[PDB]
């Protein structure tokens, strides 16, 4: 029971969770063989499961893939509550020129293009149909690669899930911000977090990948999650504006899909996840007062098979009348995490 980061660890009882469920849930995740490196459930602001894997422990990072999208979309949060951003629909264009040293052919077509058309992943570049889209993980220079498609789709209105699109996002972030992406996190977000052990892929040129390549803990995951939980608040320090959370939350060209984040529901109510491939989630749930962080090796399955039974297992955890605080329980709560760690 000794605080983490901040965090008071608990048994699920003391946040009215039934333990049983989330037994169930972790046995379950064993015998059908699901590789998850972590899972970590906060509610009302306390730690009620922190399961890792075989070999994970707290400090361990793990590849977050598309989570870092949501990060890249944070971050120029962040420079709206500056006031360096004040408007979600200036022209990319205006952030390309600036930062210069881009021949016209990667520029030409591409005038209308808002922020929050790439934040939608809405640019109209058709980076599905892209040959060469795979070229951002390793050419030089990642932006050089996000601008070699056309626009071709009004930007806006066709939804196309494009690591080309967040690199658009932040060169956004890199005029108005004079900072690299992980530059710019040390100086705001990763320092205010007081996050630790994290790794961003740098590209020769120098620039980091804005739609993968960030490395986290679990518990940093954690935190991201907070800080949109309690509205942009980080243990009484601002960082977002609640107008930018809102409009990243409001789906755009995707009926699922906001400033570089997914919307979902539990319990019929609106919630929203930063993920990634391989089954990765900051799951976040307004009216129940939770985070739910997840990191697997899951590549045989969709993500929304782990995530699913998660969120079932958690709702029987809160149905439960079973809520009672008997040693018997809480043994078997701490077996089962023991016997996920081996």
């Amino acid at each position: 029971r000794t605080p983490f980061e901040g965090f008071s660890v608990v048994l699920p009882e003391d946040a009215d969770l039934d333990s049983a469920p989330l037994v169930r849930l972790s046995k379950s995740i064993r015998e059908e063989g699901l590789e998850v490196r972590s899972l970590l459930i906060l509610k009302d602001g306390k730690l009620v499961m922190e399961r890792y894997a075989g070999g994970v422990t707290r400090n361990h990072n793990h590849s977050v893939y598309s989570v870092t999208k949501t990060v890249t979309s944070t971050l120029l949060g962040i420079l709206n509550f500056e006031g360096v951003l004040k408007n979600v629909d200036e022209p990319v264009m205006d952030s390309l020129r600036s930062l210069g040293n881009l021949p016209f052919p990667l520029l030409e077509g591409k005038e209308s293009l808002r922020l929050r058309d790439v934040l939608h992943m809405a640019s109209g570049m058709r980076w599905s149909e892209f040959p060469e889209r795979e070229d951002i993980r390793t050419a030089e220079d990642p932006l050089v690669i996000a601008l070699l498609p056309e626009v071709k789709d009004k930007p806006g209105t066709k939804f196309d899930y494009s690591n080309g699109d967040s690199q658009l996002a932040a060169a956004v972030l890199e005029n108005k911000s004079g900072s690299t992406l992980l530059q710019f996190a040390e100086k705001t977000l990763f320092s205010w977090l007081d996050f630790k052990d994290y790794e961003w892929y740098t590209s020769p040129s120098g620039r980091q990948t804005a739609g993968f390549g960030l490395r986290l803990r679990p518990v940093d995951m954690l935190k991201l999650g907070i800080l949109y939980l309690n509205n942009g608040n980080y243990k009484g320090k601002k960082i977002l504006k609640p107008d930018w959370i809102r409009q990243a939350i409001k789906p755009g060209a995707s009926q699922n899909y906001g400033y570089q984040l997914w919307t979902h529901q539990f319990e019929g109510k609106k919630t929203f996840m930063a993920n990634g491939k391989g089954s990765q989630f900051v799951y976040v749930i307004p009216h129940r007062r939770m985070v739910i962080v997840v990191t697997s090796a899951i590549w045989d399955k969709p993500i929304n098979f782990l995530l699913d039974k998660i969120l079932e297992n958690v709702k029987e955890a809160l149905d439960s009348k079973d809520k009672k605080k008997i040693p018997e329980k809480e043994t078997r709560f701490l077996e089962e995490i023991h016997e996920a760690s081996l």
